[PDB]
C-alpha cells in the first residue's frame, strides 16, 4: 500500500549510501510518483 | 546508456544491503527491464 510504502521509500532513501547512484535514483523516482499521485 | 547502465545496476544491486527492501526491489526490477528489453 502506497500510504505505508511512501515512508518506507523515504526511510530507505535517506539511509541508503549515495555511492549507489542508480539505487538512490530509483528510490527518488518512486517517491516522486507517490508524492505526485 | 543501457549497455553500461545494466552492469551498474547489477553492481549496486549486489552490493546494496538487503535491509533496503524497496531499494533492492527497484534495482532488481530495472535490471529485469534491460535484461528483457
Amino acid at each position: 500500500p502506497e500510504n505505508k510504502y511512501l515512508p518506507e521509500l523515504m526511510a530507505e532513501k535517506d539511509s541508503l549510501d549515495p555511492s549507489f547512484t542508480h539505487a538512490m535514483q530509483l528510490l527518488t523516482a518512486e517517491i516522486e510518483k507517490i508524492q505526485k499521485g
